[PDB]
């Protein structure tokens, strides 16, 4: 019931008491650990403890637990469910808890920076044109011309669930894929269901590598529409390599803004469908990830062939060396073209000091190891040694499903 | 719990349907509250025994397709008197051998287990004393190393009967390098055998403290105080690692063991418990090349490499670290491989693997794997397991911790 952490190269032990404020399940059982899985509205009764649940630690975040400001806000809020079947969040309550969503947000080793995220309440929105001006006032501010701030904006609440405001994006931006009669795929082959619905819809794809896709935004749980963000509101950065002048012929680029735009922030029980939010990439993201995930870009053979490496055995690591040159130059590309980026080294370490403060300040962090360790490099990153446990805490990120698979369409 | 359960892989969309873990019987450490998928380490009476037992022989019976037979009805009898009579029993040769292969066979932890049926088990259960031993592990280095062409196998030596009668091998693995913490606080050699080196040294072992001294075996039988044996040199193949376009890598002075034999697991079959049962394969590469080399806590030659590769090292983002990493691994790589000696890289490995799994979901229903050590220190990604779910569960027999003798030991003086 009280659990201990253990950090195998320093052998450094946390005790972890953060875990007992746990409320929902992990996917585990005592027979069966699902560490690895993926992916494994609200009456007024389910409503008011979790809306209390959630006041209380607001209210002892700022050392008022058991005030009479304290205990008027739970009254007034019980009431407001009783009354509305919903309630509304206090501005300082929003912050707070977008804060916290991303404190607990499990997956995520850049959460250091937890406490300087920039909110925008967006809760004023009624439309999906208020929905691109808001998007492109975010992007924009994020961005800060390549000096990247974290930001989130959030959309109106759930309300019956049949008004739902969603951002049909993954996130606000990423590259288009078009399934070839060729039988290949061009561009990014993550996109291609999304990019075949903005056809439908109407969008006149340029048919690239690297086409921008526009956004498909849903207000008051209408049909969703088309907007492109203004090319001028997208940073996108070369990929060049600081020794191979012919790794600029490959042709690659990518955005310098990673928004998670498709999940549900959760906060004391209310439910924000429309909340993409954004920080600022770790390397690994897209040199590993994007660009070589075999059903992603796919380019360690191209690139592979271009270094003259010895293909014809796995043994002689030709993979592995083509890895590291390919997340060398998208570090320096990036760098050079003073667009924030952090390298998978220095992000690890940062977490490693975010865990001993949260232990520390807070009695744990909840980590999933899983998706914390970086996909290349493993071992030689501080946080591969460090055990760490999942579990979930409220405020939280969600996923949810994909909006045109429960979409009731109007036409 | 769920008849059914799906696992994806992420790259290829495949999903596969587990029933093996409704056989599962022990827990993991997670709760419906708390998953400690990344934590590394989270006698019986006759009435627990019986059933033990029973699960186990019907799992024996059935996969000889003799399950209900006479056979198998008058061995489940033979077994209950035994237990009742003398408080443990004695398995057959047939179903050790079955036994052994199967604690290999759910070992979640195990990348190399496409070659479970494959293994020589060596029965040592005749042992009795620490010369004995001595005896029975240099045969199995012997057989095992096969001159370079490494074969897996297994000794194993009596099992546990009332705990004070231990045969424990007190060695982490058959063969492995000696660790010195000096005055400074500098370690000369492997830092991990730090501890079991200052034991050997005490109970007499004559240090020659270098870099890489092959430890001598500390073993203990029937519960008695361990003793000090050298494994014969011409024993222990060893392969010096050079790289094959960096002239300077040999000059490193690295060298490595050919046989990794972990020695220090218990082993349960039918509810019985070998203490003692030395196992052995042959190396993945990143397991010398990516931890006993580059974990900071090991050897730890990373700055050393890059000073001579002249990276970048001011900066982490030239991926200096990185860049070394590789050239160490396909040094590894290419040494073994030029002295004949079998080493497997990590995408062969790995691939194999994947392929093991599906055809144990196909004719097994399950494939028990923990993500966190199927996939490799380095180039995770590239690598297929990354991708792809796993389920974790303890399926018996099994192979199992068990705290180092040195803590529990009753010296007899
Ligand atoms: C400030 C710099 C940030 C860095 C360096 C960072 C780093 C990362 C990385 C590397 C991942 C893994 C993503 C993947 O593998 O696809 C991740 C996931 C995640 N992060 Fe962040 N992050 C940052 C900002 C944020 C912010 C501002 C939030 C919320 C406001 C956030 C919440 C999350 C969540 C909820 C996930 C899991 C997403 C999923 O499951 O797909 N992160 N983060
Ligand atoms: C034949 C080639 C083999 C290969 C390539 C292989 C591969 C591996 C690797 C890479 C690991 C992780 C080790 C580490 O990170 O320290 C491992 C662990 C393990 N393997 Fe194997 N293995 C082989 C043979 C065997 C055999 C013969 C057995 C038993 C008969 C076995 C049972 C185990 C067990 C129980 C573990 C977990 C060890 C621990 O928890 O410290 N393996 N294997
Ligand atoms: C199946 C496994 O969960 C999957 O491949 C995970 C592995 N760890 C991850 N880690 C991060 N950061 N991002 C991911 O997408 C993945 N995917
Ligand atoms: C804390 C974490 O479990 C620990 O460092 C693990 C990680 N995964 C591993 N994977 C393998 N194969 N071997 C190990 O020793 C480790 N150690
Ligand atoms: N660093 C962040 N967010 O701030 N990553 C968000 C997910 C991005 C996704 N991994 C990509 O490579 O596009
Ligand atoms: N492949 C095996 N056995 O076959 N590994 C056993 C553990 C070896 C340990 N990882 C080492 O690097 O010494
Ligand atoms: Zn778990």
């Amino acid at each position: 019931r009280f659990l201990k952490v253990k950090n195998w190269e320093t052998d450094v032990v946390l005790t972890d008491t953060l875990h007992l404020k746990s409320t929902l399940e992990t996917g585990c059982t005592e027979h069966i650990c699902m560490g690895s899985i993926m992916l494994p509205v609200r009456t007024k009764d389910q409503l008011f403890p979790l809306a209390k649940e959630f006041l209380d630690q607001y209210y002892s975040s700022i050392k008022r637990f058991g005030s009479k400001a304290h205990m008027d806000r739970l009254e007034e809020v019980n009431k407001e469910i009783e009354s509305t079947s919903t309630y509304q969040l206090k501005d300082t309550e929003l912050i707070y808890g977008a804060k916290h969503a991303w404190r607990n947000a499990s997956r995520c080793v850049g959460r250091i920076q937890w406490s300087k995220l920039q909110v925008f309440d967006a809760r004023d929105c009624t439309t999906a044109h208020g929905m691109f001006n808001y998007i492109c006032n975010h992007v924009k501010y994020a961005t800060n011309k390549g000096n990247l701030r974290s930001a989130i904006t959030i959309f109106p609440q759930r309300t019956d669930g049949k008004h739902d405001f969603r951002v049909w994006n993954s996130q606000l931006i990423r590259y288009a894929g078009y399934k070839q009669p060729d039988g290949s795929t061009l561009g990014d082959p993550a996109n291609v269901q999304f990019t075949e619905i903005c056809i439908q819809q109407g969008w006149k794809a340029p048919r690239g590598r690297f086409d921008v896709l526009p956004l498909l935004l849903q207000a008051n749980g209408n049909d969703p529409e088309l907007f492109q963000i203004p090319p001028e509101l997208v940073l996108e950065v070369p990929i060049r390599h600081p020794k191979f002048d012919w790794f600029k012929d490959l042709g690659l680029k990518w955005y310098g803004l990673p928004a998670v735009s498709n999940m549900l922030l959760e906060i004391g029980g209310l439910e924000f469908s429309a909340c993409p939010f954004s920080g600022w990439y770790m390397g690994t993201e897209i040199g590993v990830r994007d660009y070589c995930d075999n059903s992603r870009y796919n380019i360690l053979e191209e690139v592979a062939k271009k270094m003259d490496l010895d293909m014809r055995k796995t043994s002689s690591l030709w993979k592995d060396q083509a890895l590291v040159e390919i997340n060398i130059a998208v570090l320096y590309s990036f760098q050079s073209d003073k667009v924030t980026i952090v390298d998978h080294h220095s992000a690890t370490e940062s977490f490693i000091k975010h865990m001993e403060n949260e232990y520390r300040c807070r009695g744990g962090c909840p980590a999933d190891w899983v998706w914390i360790v970086p996909p290349m490099s493993g071992s030689i990153t501080p946080v591969f040694h460090q055990e760490m446990l999942n579990y979930r805490l409220t405020p939280s990120f969600e996923y949810q499903p994909d909006p045109w698979n429960t979409h009731v369409w109007k036409g």
